[PDB]
């Protein structure tokens, strides 16, 4: 029904994704791996005291603070919805295989009963306004890279130097590869602007994952991941199998001769994209302007930052349903990406820059090593890209694809099952404009919050309300879906953004706030997906630059939870228990001593002043950048501390190439 083209790195058409250096060539071959993490300097993740500790303190957690949520998946009482069996991972060690990539999407929306384009005409027409709201008057931004961040295809660079030559020169000749494309001149485009290719697929760790504690066998047992086989990636799921992965960790035992406790496993591993470079600098410098839109002008559903903020926001509806989407990056409509362009298009955009944006959502997939002996695999012809894969990671966009998707798709849900009276207001494009703007700024009877599949929908007083509390219903009935686009649930222990919504005995949203979910803290302090890395310099350029500041935020971060203090002397004892020293002081050791390596980093910083004026935020975000990309943005962070993981290219370059994208 299509197969996709696949070619092995020996192909003439994957070599021409590596260019000819060392960096390049490895990373094409590069073969599977597998090790602990260095969790914190000196300490291995899978280190004897530390696995015991982890034993411990999750199994005492667990016990003495079973979850708290109610049949609506309201979560109460003491902030707990689910076990804490989760850290107890040989971090570092992968379930194998991992998953390869889908190269069509067709076949699994279709099965799974979703549509194939807007389904009434309203929709389309909420679609476009979604875009046209979002890609207005925006205003140029200088292009800001992170540090130490990859070239990917072809250079494979990690050189800021480097970057910001390649981007200058991409948005410099951004319009020739475009034009080059519009008349399918794709291997052009790329040999002489590396505009195309393909992404490189490395696999990330998820560190935590469920675990169940069976109480017949008194074994544990590890949540099933399903992955695809080559056979099943390349037909969009016509041939090949579907099995679970195996988190079995018993092998580490014999391959490395690691003793692995009892009801410890293999993390699980989620596919990444690594962009090719080149074409996600036009995009990005579109791309940050339209966030400073939505996240300004639509700051009401959009812009999210402390427990406060949202809590504001909830306090005052009269139902908050906290919406659950199953794999949103697979499930992704290539029709809306088409939508999109197609609309972009009306509005005015250069066609070449639609183009490449369009181009960048159909692109091939270099798949590195979903497992020993397996992959060095490229799927699809760069030379017509025409994949169908979902959302990729790595594209320039991606936020805003998930966010612009699923924000109509909830409205669509409210719309359809709650408030029928409003479609006589969605007539056409105008109409449809002035509604959404005006449901992305609070003001109407029915409201979400929402980033990508992070979504909490809610109804003021009035006629939506009664229809309100009927889809809630539907929700916990989970027998129908409520949505043609996405498969849609609710979140069993409801919570936005990492805070969970902590109702009280009323159950209702005025009566509820907003703390910080303690599992979080448990997983970025002794599960983090990375190593410290100590072998790095340049900390700016480490996965977790400056882990010892979050001791610094962790009580604003998660003071508010009702076990807080509870689950920090449990720490204390288990780890008292484990190493005969002071998690505390460990902690404040490490503190004191990335707080100085940090002023270092920081021009501003007195050679030896405090963590004085940094934001609870700033001191999150050093220690764990991911945060950067999933919870907040550059506007939330200070411009000290963002200089020290970001570099930029000029504004007068970004501003001359966006003056040629943009309609006016
Ligand atoms: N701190 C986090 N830890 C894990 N995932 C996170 C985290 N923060 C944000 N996410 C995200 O939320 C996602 C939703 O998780 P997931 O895809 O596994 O679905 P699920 O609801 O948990 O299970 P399933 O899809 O199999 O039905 C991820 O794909 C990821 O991008």
């Amino acid at each position: 029904p299509r197969r996709a083209p696949a070619f092995p790195l020996s192909d003439i058409k994957a070599q021409m994704l590596f260019a000819n250096n060392i960096k390049a060539q490895q990373a094409s071959k590069r073969s599977f791996k597998e090790g602990a993490i260095e969790t914190y300097e000196g300490l291995l993740s899978v280190d004897p005291r530390f696995l015991s500790f982890k034993n411990e303190l999750s199994r005492y957690l667990t016990d003495h603070f079973p979850a708290n949520v109610d049949e609506y998946g309201r979560v109460y009482g003491n902030g707990v919805r689910t076990n804490f069996f989760g850290m107890r991972h040989m971090n570092g060690f992968p379930m194998i295989p991992a998953t390869w990539p889908l190269a069509s999407n067709l076949k699994k929306r279709a099965d799974a009963d979703l549509a194939d384009g807007p389904v009434s005409e309203r929709d389309n027409l909420l679609f476009r306004a979604a875009v046209r709201l979002m890609f207005s008057d925006l205003e140029p931004v200088p292009l800001k890279i992170r540090k130490g961040s990859s070239t990917c295809i072809p250079y494979f660079s990690n050189d800021m130097g480097t970057k910001i030559e390649i981007a200058e020169r991409a948005l410099e000749k951004a319009e020739e590869a475009g034009n080059l494309m519009l008349q399918g001149k794709f291997d052009d485009a790329y040999q002489l602007h590396q505009m195309g290719g393909a992404y490189y697929v490395v696999y990330r760790a998820q560190s935590t994952d469920a675990i169940t504690l069976d109480p017949k066998t008194g074994k544990f047992v590890s949540k099933d991941r399903m992955v695809a086989d080559f056979e099943y990636a390349v037909t969009g799921g016509e041939q090949g199998s579907l099995f679970a992965a195996s988190k079995d960790a018993s092998r580490l035992k014999e391959q490395y001769g690691i003793d692995v406790p009892d009801g410890f496993f293999c993390e699980r591993r989620r596919t990444a994209m690594g962009g090719p470079f080149a074409l996600n600098a036009p995009i990005m410098a579109v791309a940050q302007p339209v966030r400073n839109k939505i996240y300004s002008k639509y700051a009401y559903t959009f812009h999210h930052t402390t427990r406060l903020n949202k809590e504001e926001k909830v306090k005052e509806w009269s139902l908050c349903v906290a919406t659950d989407v199953s794999d949103h990056d697979t499930f992704w409509p290539g029709w809306l990406r088409d939508l999109i362009c197609d609309e972009l298009l009306n509005m005015g955009y250069a066609p070449w820059w639609v183009k490449l944006f369009e181009t960048s959502l159909k692109l091939p997939v270099y798949v590195g090593a979903p497992a020993p002996e397996q992959g060095h695999t490229l799927l699809g012809d760069p030379s017509n890209p025409d994949l169908e894969v979902g959302l990729s990671s790595g594209q320039g966009a991606t936020d805003l694809m998930g966010t612009l998707l699923m924000s109509i798709t909830y409205l669509v849900m409210q719309l359809d099952h709650t408030a029928p009276h409003l479609n006589s207001r969605i007539k056409d494009m105008p109409s449809a404009c002035r509604f959404l703007d005006s449901y992305w700024q609070g003001h109407e009877e029915i409201r979400q919050i929402s980033k990508s599949d992070d979504a909490m929908l809610g109804w003021t007083k009035g006629r939506a309300l009664v229809g309100g509390h009927r889809l809630f219903e539907m929700l916990k009935e989970g027998k129908v879906n409520p949505s043609p686009y996405m498969k849609i649930s609710y979140e069993h222990g409801g919570a936005f953004l990492g805070d969970i919504l902590l109702y009280d005995s009323r159950r209702e949203p005025g009566s509820a706030i907003f703390v910080g979910n303690i599992n979080s803290m448990l997983n970025n302090q002794f599960s983090p997906e990375y190593g410290v890395q100590s072998g790095v310099r340049d900390r700016s350029k480490r996965k977790r630059p400056f882990p010892g500041l979050a001791w610094a935020s962790m009580k604003d971060t998660y003071g508010a939870c009702p076990i807080y203090s509870d689950v920090l002397e449990a720490i204390e004892r288990c780890w008292w228990n484990a190493f005969g020293e002071s998690y505390r002081a460990y902690r404040e050791d490490m503190l004191k001593r990335d707080t100085l390596e940090l002023s270092r980093y920081v021009a501003s910083m007195a050679r030896q002043a405090g963590l004085a004026e940094l934001t609870p935020i700033d001191l999150e975000v050093l220690a764990d950048p991911n945060k950067l990309q999933y919870k907040w943005t550059e506007a939330d962070v200070s411009a000290n501390i963002h200089e020290v993981l970001m570099h930029g290219v000029s504004v007068e370059k970004t501003e001359r190439f966006l003056r040629s994208v943009m309609p006016r």
